[PDB]
DNA sequence: GCCTTGCCGGGTAAGTTCCGGCGCG
DNA sequence: CGCGCCGGAACTTACCCGGCAAGGC
């Protein structure tokens, strides 16, 4: 619908990436179950991100409130939500049949919370290799070419390298993408 | 000459799960 | 009684950063 399927896959790369979907067992039988997205900068979270997850929060008729934590290291974006939660862990599941709409958003929130930023070189990092695998795909579907090797042999942490050969074709379409 | 990209260590910006409390049928 | 929101934060490490050099054209 689909200013709300292009805004969930574009949340959805924040969450997968800078971020978190957790269910929790506590003693009893209380449970909790939180949509997270972390942040160093107050202001990205406040001016960018919450207005987005506002807006999926009221059309999804979520009842839940956005909160706001300040960590010692970074912010924390939480909404404490089932039905959220749900959403975003099916859609996850999901994953691999995101159209054209929803591959570009996926790619632009997953790029920005993992992102290489300068742009001197296009990374994407993560230790989700069959992630990064999907998303070479579409990448490739995009006519962006791409490589994915162990970067961080310490955590076993992969990157997704974009090729620089199609530099302007990964910025254009997918980072600043007016979609 | 110039660009690209694998490699690899530094260290902080992420992530994860505890806690005490309250809401509501 | 049985679960699900709220607000916080303690703790560990998964990212990003960025320099070096092999390799391609
Ligand atoms: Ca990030």
């Amino acid at each position: 619908n689909e200013n709300v399927s292009g805004i969930s896959a574009y949340l959805l790369g924040l969450i997968i990436g800078d971020g978190g979907l957790y269910k929790l067992k506590y003693k009893g039988n209380r449970s909790e179950y939180r949509v997270v997205i972390t942040q160093k900068s107050e202001n990205l979270i406040k001016q960018h991100i919450a207005p987005l997850m506002q807006f999926l929060i009221d059309e999804l008729n979520v009842k839940s409130k956005i909160q706001i934590v300040k960590g010692d290291t970074r912010y924390e974006l939480r909404v404490s939500s089932k039905k959220l939660y749900y959403y975003f862990a099916n859609m996850l599941e999901r994953i691999r049949l995101f159209n054209m709409r929803e591959q570009i958003a996926f790619i632009k929130g997953l790029y920005v919370a993992e992102g290489d930023k300068t742009l001197k070189r296009l990374r994407i990092w993560n230790k989700n290799k069959a992630l990064l695998e999907i998303v070479s795909r579409w990448l490739n579907n995009l006519g962006v070419r791409n490589t994915i090797h162990l970067d961080d042999h310490r955590h076993g942490v992969y990157v997704l390298n974009i090729s620089l050969r199609d530099r302007i074709k990964f910025v254009h379409t997918i980072l600043s993408s007016h979609l």
